C-alpha cells in the first residue's frame, strides 16, 4: 500500500507535556510556543552552516537562551527536567487507533525524527507505540536536520524505497515540504496550535486531516479511489 | 579599517514597533516572539528545500498561520497593517550616533537583509539612516536566505572583499554564525529579547556589545589593540 514515515515529536508524542516546566521556570506555559520554533530555527541554522550537535543539546542551549531573554533563572535541575520530559512525551490518544487502522489497511509504518538515538527504551517504546513501526530512523547519521534533502534521501535509501512509495506525515509543514521536495507524498495532521502554512509556489500536502483519525480516513480512501 | 555589514530588521530597526499589531490581533504583544522565529524558521526551510519566495510574502503567510494557531481573526487590513509596520520600523536611537562614530573611524558601512529590494522609500530611508551606508544589499541575488553560505559569499564578491575584511553585525546569533562560517568576523549587539546561543563548537561572536554604542566602541578600540 506504500510506506508512511511519521515525524515523532508533536506529531505522535505530545509536546504540551512540557508545559509545567515552562510554567515553573518562566511563570508562563505559553513560552513553549517561543522556545520550540527557536529550537527548530537553530537546528536549521546549524544545518545550513555545516555544524551539528544532537537535538537535545540544542534544545537545552535554546532553553537557556530563551530563559536569558526573559531574565528567568535556570538551574541544572531545570535542564535535567527538560531532558527527562523531552524524552518521555506521551502519545496522543488518537495515535494507536489510527496506526492500527493504517496497519490493518496494509500500510508499512516507519518513524523519522530530529531526535538523536537513545538507549532502550526510546520515547516511542515508553509511550507504548513503538511496536507499530518496522523501522525507527533518525537524522543523527546524516548530521543534518530536517528539512535537509540528505535526511529524506538517506531514509529512502535505508528503506530501499523509491520516493513514489513514501509519504511523510507530520504536524509541521516544514517537514512535509522537506519530503515533498524529494518526490515523496506529504500528509499533514493538525495538532493543537499547528495549522498548515500556505504560501504561493510551495507544494500543499497530498493529505490533510484535522486529527490522526481524519488523516487515516484520507490515506485509506486513496487506496481504492 | 574594514567593512562592517549590518543586519537591518531588529538589529538597526526596532521590531518591538510591531507589538501593537500583536496586542490587537492576539490580545497579547508577546506573540511577536512566536511569530518572528517562525518567520525565520520558514525562510530557512524554503532555503534548505530549494524554494524561494520574497521575505515579506513569508512574513504574511506566517502571520496568518500563527493567527490560525491562536484561533485569532485576521483580515486583509491586518495584513496591510503588518506590511506598513514591517517596512517602516524606526531606527533605535543608538544607531545614527554609533554609525557616525564608525564612519569617523574609517569603517566602510553596508547593510545586508533578508528583505527583498524595496521600492523607494525603503525601510532604511524612512528611518533616516540609509545614507550612512555605501551599499544596501539583499538576499535577492542569492535567492536564498541567511544563514545560507551563498548569501555571504555573494555579498563578499559584490563588495570585492576578502572574508577577513568583513564583519557581520547582528542581534541574531544565527546571522553571525552564518558569516563566521564563511571566514568573516561577527559582532553581536544585544537588543531586548536577544542574547547569544552558547553551544559547543558553535563559533562565538568576535565582538559583543549591550547596545550599538558599546559595540561601536569595541570595534573602534580593536583598531588600537
Amino acid at each position: 500500500s506504500g510506506i508512511l514515515v511519521f515525524d515523532v515529536n508533536e506529531t505522535l508524542l505530545d509536546l504540551t507535556s512540557l508545559s509545567p516546566l515552562f510554567e515553573r521556570v518562566f511563570g508562563d506555559a505559553k513560552v513553549l510556543r517561543e522556545w520550540f520554533p527557536e529550537l527548530i530555527l537553530y537546528s536549521q541554522t546549524l544545518t545550513l552552516t555545516g555544524l551539528y550537535r544532537p537535538f537535545g543539546e540544542i534544545a537545552a542551549a535554546v532553553f537557556e537562551m530563551v530563559a536569558a531573554n526573559h531574565q528567568a533563572k535556570v538551574t541544572p535541575d531545570d535542564i535535567a527536567e527538560l531532558k527527562t520530559r523531552l524524552t518521555s512525551m506521551p502519545a496522543y490518544p488518537d495515535v494507536a487507533p489510527a496506526l492500527t487502522r493504517l496497519q490493518d489497511a496494509g500500510f508499512r509504518l516507519v518513524t523519522l525524527t530530529n531526535s538523536a538515538p537513545s538507549p532502550a527504551p526510546s520515547p516511542l517504546e515508553k509511550a507504548g507505540i513503538a511496536s507499530f513501526f518496522e523501522a525507527h530512523l533518525t537524522v543523527h547519521s546524516s548530521q543534518r536536520f530536517k528539512p535537509h534533502p540528505s535526511v529524506y534521501d538517506s531514509t529512502a535509501e535505508t528503506l530501499g524505497a523509491k520516493p513514489e512509495e513514501l509519504c511523510m506525515i507530520a504536524c509541521h509543514i516544514w517537514d512535509t515540504i522537506g519530503a515533498q521536495a524529494r518526490g515523496w507524498r506529504g500528509g499533514f495532521v493538525a495538532r493543537p496550535h499547528n495549522t498548515p502554512l500556505t504560501l504561493a509556489e510551495v507544494p500543499q500536502p497530498d493529505f490533510i486531516g484535522r486529527d490522526m483519525g481524519e488523516l487515516a480516513d484520507q490515506l485509506i480512501a486513496s487506496l481504492t479511489a
